[PDB]
């Protein structure tokens, strides 16, 4: 092993850091709203339906239940 | 054994001496930072990558605690 050897490693150490790392938080933060009006954008049918076919709007809720004929 | 074999060796002795020794604590400070550098890099991904996944700031901490699902 020699000095050389040992610098020419270092110099390519300091080399390959510094890459500079741009800003992430802003996709996250898009794609996280995406997501969410995505999410909440098929439930507008399920209300203007059970409005059509006269569901009072208090019982069209959120949730696993079984939707009856009276409750959504 | 002559004075003049001793008197060679002394010369000799001398010079083998005088060998200029350069710098060398730049080297080793420039190693220093790199190291340093090279191993704090690695934590910018941790704590982008929590603060993605929503995880609070105050919870990202250093340590070989195992992460949970709140704190990393």
């Amino acid at each position: 092993f020699t000095l050389i050897e040992l610098m020419i490693v270092v110099a390519i150490i300091g080399i390959l850091a510094a890459i500079a790392i741009p800003q992430y938080q802003n996709y996250v933060a898009r794609s996280e709203g995406a997501s969410a009006l995505a999410t909440i954008n098929p439930l507008k049918t399920t209300v203007e339906e059970s409005l059509s076919r006269g569901i009072a709007g208090s019982k069209i809720k959120i949730g696993t239940t079984a939707s009856t004929a009276t409750e959504t």
